């Protein structure tokens, strides 16, 4: 599967009309594939390309995705700075919920990791939102489930099931089987 | 890559990148990957379509044998048997006047032999998956040798050789295991646990 998707992506790369694409395609194919440091190099590519040029458009998105494979590799200090820094050029783009939800999410995630809960409720928070407005159900969902997950570490388990409920119907209707499986341990674990 | 946000995320990424003639194609093709993984096929379908056209008025014809092979990996997922079969013997002929590929030629020879296991040519299985494994190991290929050998561990099973495709599946579990392909490893898990004669 994926080792045909990187020979299509590199026969994009050949032609500089293309090669965007081709970069984009090959950061989420190493991404996949487990292999970051590709996949880092891809989406760095896109994102100095977006510099020299001007576009804050490319760049933020190249932003996010790189701080998505640093958070992937395990280097939690390098996402937290790409979703900052991410987070910069959107205070200054026209506004983009969707952008913004991906972004609060993923700040919510690393707040998480380092353990900023009132951080983590705020930002999920912001991030629902932001979802609900840009019509995302799996962001939506998401949320819900992190929101959950924030609550359980706090051992607040009437919190953890409401949300992690929500999150697993919103699931179900999305028909992700996976998701509403995964919900399913988190809550049946609740038992004593 | 990974949980359900970043698909979504992805998704919503791509069809932004269709609005950019530099990123279009590269986004088409994420997008039929996303579509698949979201069990939306229709979608998947149309997508990969797009870029077998795209390939077959440039020439292309390497590009073009790799997106046919999509549409019929989409159709075998959406259980459209049929228009797999003929994706994929078509795909075939293609490769069959291009330069050696082993890589595409295993990956080919798998999918044929799939579709004739799902249509009961025991003997056309057989054959394929054997080439598929000829072909894997011609090109190195750890992940084709580890899908070749459960592909003859399914045929077994539907021989009824309870020790051959337990020998398969084994082999196919342990090839996977040193890739840590942690979810390859358990479609063979329960693959073992099913076997009830």
């Amino acid at each position: 599967d994926y080792a045909l998707a990187e020979r299509q992506a590199q026969a994009l790369l050949a032609h500089p009309a293309t090669a965007s694409g081709a970069r984009f395609m090959l950061g989420y194919v190493y991404a996949f594939m487990d292999r970051f440091d590709e996949a880092r190099a891809s989406f760095q590519a896109l994102q100095q390309q977006a510099q020299k040029s001007g576009d804050h458009t490319a760049e933020h998105r190249a932003l996010h995705q790189v701080g998505m494979v640093e958070r992937m590799a395990g280097n939690w200090d390098a996402a937290r700075r790409c979703f900052l820094e991410e987070r910069e050029l959107l205070a200054s783009l026209p506004e983009d919920p969707l952008a913004a939800s991906a972004n609060a999410y993923e700040v919510a995630t690393v707040a998480l990791h380092f353990g900023d809960l009132a951080g983590a409720r705020q930002e999920y928070e912001k991030s629902l939102v932001y979802a609900q407005q840009a019509d995302d159900q799996v962001a939506i969902a998401c949320a819900f489930r992190g929101l959950g997950d924030l609550a359980q570490q706090e051992k607040n388990l009437l919190e953890a099931q409401q949300h992690w409920l929500r999150a697993r119907d919103i699931f179900a209707e999305l028909e992700d089987s996976e998701a509403v499986n995964e919900l399913m341990t988190r809550l049946n674990g609740l038992e004593h």
